[PDB]
């Protein structure tokens, strides 16, 4: 097929499987039972990315849907891959801070219904309602953003310093690197078809590096992660 995409894709697909190894060899060192939980989440994260990211270079996780009057590509192995992904790195947060099993279930249920309808706006064939969905996933996006700001940056006040100053930092770059997920979706492939697929691509796979190895590396090289 040779798509102007795949690069991107091919980048991504290398640059998870290197950060999946790197955190799966230092873990694999670590003795420390909850550094080994720490350790555990935030490898899988990147596995799982890599198995799409390859999938979809490999021709997989792709669909042509009917909108706009075009036939448009959307790839929906991207959300086979964040519906697990995302939770992970939430509750990655949430041990940080300690946050309570209400709050967990809470963030990853909202977490839930933002890659669900999400991934039904993405195949709507009604142009208008592919909005709707968005809409709606955005929502709940902000709900997430919202109680991580206001929730658990509370409750990292209750721990070590160290353990607050990390949270804020991964607390941080997950609000802003979320915070691009919907816009990119609404001017490229999925929304208004503003910004070709091929670019698109680029800032997804830097988005998604960034929000899952750039992740990684700042929590594992903490202290916090420490029983
Ligand atoms: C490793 C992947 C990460 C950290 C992915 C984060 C993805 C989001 C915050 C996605 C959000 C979306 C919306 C708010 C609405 C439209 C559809 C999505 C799923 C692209």
């Amino acid at each position: 097929t040779g798509r102007p995409e795949w690069i991107w894709l091919a980048l991504g697909t290398a640059l998870m499987g290197l950060g999946t190894l790197y955190f799966l060899v230092k873990g694999m060192g670590v003795s420390d039972p909850d550094a080994k939980k720490f350790y555990a989440i935030a490898t899988l994260v990147p596995a799982i990315a890599f198995t799409m990211y390859l999938s979809m270079l490999l021709g997989y996780g792709l669909t042509m849907v009917p909108f706009g009057g075009e036939q448009n590509p959307i790839y929906w192995a991207r959300y086979a891959d964040w519906l697990f992904t995302t939770p992970l790195l939430l509750l990655d947060l949430a041990l940080l801070v300690d946050a309570d099993q209400g709050t967990i279930l809470a963030l990853v249920g909202a977490d839930g219904i933002m890659i669900g309808t999400g991934l039904v706006g993405a195949l709507t064939k009604v142009y208008s309602y592919r909005f709707v969905w968005w809409a709606i996933s955005t929502a709940a996006m902000l709900y997430i953003l919202y109680v991580l700001f206001f929730g658990f940056t509370s409750k990292a006040e209750s721990m070590r310093p160290e353990v607050a100053s990390t949270f804020k930092v991964l607390r941080n770059v997950t609000v802003v690197l979320w915070s691009a997920y919907p816009v990119v979706w609404l001017i490229g492939s999925e929304g208004a078809g503003i910004v070709p697929l091929n670019i698109e691509t680029l800032l997804f796979m830097v988005l998604d590096v960034s929000a899952k190895v750039g992740f990684g590396l700042i929590l594992l090289r903490s202290r916090a992660i420490f029983g």
